């Protein structure tokens, strides 16, 4: 197992999390939501292969993600 | 559409961010792949809108920081 190919999972499950807050606040155009909701379908499917729970890679990729925004 | 501008504002500052974490050698193959093909997407999109990516960038470090800015 690539543990990149773990990384790149939690990173992209916190980055769909940041992406639907955008939704949320009714700032996504129709093709912005229609990538969002795809999306969603993509890391459904790698969560599966990989053996990890959406949720808890969100909160993995949200400290991965979180240092990056501080050193902004 | 007033959300299309800052869809892509979002857009270009999430792909600064997969470039940064690209950048900290944490991408996988198909993650590098999907950043390559993105930025030639992003540019494509910055010339439809009549933007400049760099400015975007900002302005989408701001919205970001703004919509997380409680969490």
């Amino acid at each position: 197992m690539d543990p990149n190919t773990v990384s790149s999972f939690q990173v992209d499950c916190f980055l769909w999390h940041v992406r639907k807050r955008l939704a949320d606040q009714e700032l996504g155009d129709a093709p912005f939501l229609d990538r969002l909701r795809r999306d969603q379908k993509s890391l459904r499917g790698r969560g599966n292969t990989l053996g990890l729970d959406i949720e808890t890679a969100t909160r993995a990729g949200k400290q991965i993600v979180e240092r990056i925004l501080e050193e902004e």
